[PDB]
């Protein structure tokens, strides 16, 4: 008669609900559940695509049927995959899972600008932040000045994610914050694949180790002598030389 399906993504998120006649995740009581197995976007989905998800908490799962408590408020989300020229339908609507785990402040790395910090203590392998952005080609990134590529992150062999000016200011764009994490060759985080209900296929920032509250989150940007683009910044030259001096 009735059938509830739990789909687990490799990144730890999941989709749960009763499948329709065609075995599709289509209905008004479908939920995406974030990797903490607690934070959920609950509501209207069509074939697994979020049409109207409301912020909710997964309280329990008695005999496979999940119980969701809607969060007080009007926080509503929808599938909203970026394009080459549009980063988001609501650039100032933050992600609720990210908002519990990270914040932006002045970096502790000299002259690095702003950085990304842990709000709370978390264990290893914890998804902390999402790296959404516009979707451009490797050709575009490779064919321009590398000074324009400080917020680029390759998604796959076809697509590079970017957060271009003016979206590099949190007052202009705070829907995701992964671009605010600075580089280190002793990083405490990595970039990892992520299938997001709002952003679609993107990258996330995942901890490599346990992190304390208010620790700066860092990721290795790469190990090449120079970043993609035309005509490396010296801060990276200095850190790369120090990295290579250890071996
Ligand atoms: N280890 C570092 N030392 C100095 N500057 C850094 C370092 N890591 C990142 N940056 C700076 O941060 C840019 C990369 C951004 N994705 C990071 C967020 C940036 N700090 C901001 O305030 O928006 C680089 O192009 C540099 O300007
Ligand atoms: C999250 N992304 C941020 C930008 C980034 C850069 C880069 C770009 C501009 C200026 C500086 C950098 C720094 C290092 C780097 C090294 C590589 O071997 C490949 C790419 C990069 C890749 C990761």
């Amino acid at each position: 008669r009735h059938g509830v399906c739990w789909i687990y993504y490799p990144d730890g998120g999941s989709l749960v609900g009763e499948v329709n006649e065609d075995g599709e995740m289509t209905g008004e009581k479908i939920a995406y559940v974030y990797p903490d197995e607690r934070t959920a976007l609950y509501g209207k989905f069509i074939d697994g695509e979020m049409i109207e998800g409301k912020l909710a908490t997964l309280m329990s799962t008695e005999e496979g049927r999940p119980h969701f408590e809607l969060m007080p408020g009007n926080s509503v989300y929808h599938f909203d995959k970026s394009t080459s020229s549009c980063i988001s339908t609501n650039a100032l609507l933050p992600d609720p899972y990210e908002s519990e785990r990270v914040y932006v402040a002045e970096s502790l790395i000299s002259s690095a600008g702003e950085g990304l910090f842990s709000k709370v203590a978390v264990g290893p392998n914890t998804v902390m932040s999402f790296y959404n952005g516009v979707r451009i080609t490797h050709q575009e990134v490779d064919s321009r000045d590398w000074a324009l590529n400080g917020n680029t992150l390759s998604l796959d062999e076809e697509t590079v994610i970017d957060v271009p000016e003016p979206y590099n200011h949190v007052s202009k764009y705070c829907a995701s914050l992964g671009h605010k994490a600075n580089h280190s060759f002793t990083p405490n985080c990595i970039y990892d694949m992520f299938v997001h209900p709002r952003f679609g296929p993107i990258k996330c920032i995942r901890t490599l180790r346990a992190v304390e509250a208010d620790e700066e989150l860092t990721v290795a940007y790469g190990y090449d002598h120079s970043p993609p683009g035309k005509s490396a910044p010296e801060w990276y030259q200095v850190e790369l030389k120090a990295f290579q001096a250890t071996q």
